[PDB]
C-alpha cells in the first residue's frame, strides 16, 4: 500500500487528512462527563480502553454497548459527535494541543505514559503496517528518527513530559503502561477509583481476569548508551520515572 502524505500542525507531525481538519479538532466540544483516554501511539489505548468499559458496567456482557480519536479522519469528530454520554473518546495528542473544551469543561483524563524503549519497538512495527504514517526507514534510521521526535504527535519526551506537568492542575489520571501489567489489579482500583466507582473487593477481579523488556532485544548497547545519555539530558525533573 501506498503511504498517504504526513506534514507538521501547530509543531508536530500529523496525517495530512488531521492537518487539513486543525480548526475543527481545536473547537471540539465536550461534555462534563466526557472520558479521555490520551496515550502516545501503542502506549496502551485500547487496553485502557477495554478495563474502561469494563469499569463502567462491571459485567462482561453487557459491554457491547458503546472510541473516536479526537484528532483522526480516514472522522473521530463524526464518531463522537453522534455517541451518547458518558462518551469515551481517544486522543494521542500533547497536552498544550488539546482541544480547549476538554480542559473548560473539567473532563477526567486518563493517561497512559510507557517505557520509551519498548514504546519505540512498538511504534517502529505500527509504522511499518499504517499507510496513514510515515515510512520508518531501517531500524537503525528510525531509532534516530525517534529520538528526535520526527514522528507523528512529536517527541516522546515532550509527549509523557507535558502531560505530567498538566496532572497538578487538570483533571488527569497519569497511569504507567508497566503497572499495568505488573499489578493491574491496583490500577484497575485507581482507575475504577478516578472515574467514581467505589468498586467491590471481587468486581475487580473479574476484570483483572479479562482483561517488559523486550526491548533488549532490539537495541544495541550502543544504541542503549546513546538513548539514555539523551534521555538523562531531556528528561531532568525525575519524580517521572518508568520501568525498562
Amino acid at each position: 500500500t501506498k503511504r498517504l502524505s504526513v506534514n507538521y500542525v501547530k509543531g508536530i507531525l500529523q496525517p495530512t487528512d488531521t492537518c487539513d481538519i486543525w480548526d475543527k479538532i481545536w473547537n471540539f466540544q465536550a461534555k462534563p462527563d466526557d472520558l479521555l483516554i490520551s496515550t502516545y501511539p501503542k502506549a496502551g489505548t485500547t487496553w485502557t480502553q477495554e478495563i474502561v468499559e469494563l469499569i463502567q458496567n462491571e459485567g462482561d456482557v453487557e459491554k457491547s454497548k458503546r472510541f473516536p480519536f479526537l484528532e483522526m479522519k480516514i472522522s473521530g469528530l463524526e464518531q463522537a459527535h453522534a455517541m451518547p454520554s458518558p462518551r469515551i473518546l481517544k486522543t494521542h495528542l500533547p497536552f498544550h494541543l488539546l482541544p480547549p473544551s476538554l480542559l473548560e469543561k473539567n473532563c477526567k483524563i486518563i493517561y497512559v505514559a510507557r517505557n520509551p524503549k519498548d514504546n519505540m519497538v512498538s511504534y517502529y512495527h505500527f509504522q511499518r503496517m499504517n499507510k496513514a504514517l510515515p515510512a520508518p526507514g531501517t531500524w537503525e534510521e528510525y531509532f534516530e528518527t525517534f529520538l528526535a521526535g520526527k514522528v507523528c504527535w512529536g517527541s516522546w519526551h515532550e509527549h509523557v513530559k507535558g502531560w505530567w506537568e498538566a496532572k497538578d492542575k487538570h483533571r488527569i489520571l497519569y497511569l504507567f503502561y508497566e503497572d499495568m501489567k505488573k499489578n493491574p489489579k491496583h490500577e484497575i482500583q485507581k482507575l475504577a477509583e478516578f472515574i467514581g466507582k467505589k468498586l467491590d473487593d471481587k468486581v475487580l477481579d473479574k476484570i483483572v481476569h479479562y482483561t517488559v523488556g523486550d526491548w533488549k532485544k532490539h537495541f544495541t548497547v550502543a544504541q542503549n548508551e546513546r538513548f539514555d545519555e539523551d534521555y538523562k539530558k531531556k528528561m531532568t525533573d525525575t519524580r517521572l520515572t518508568f520501568h525498562f
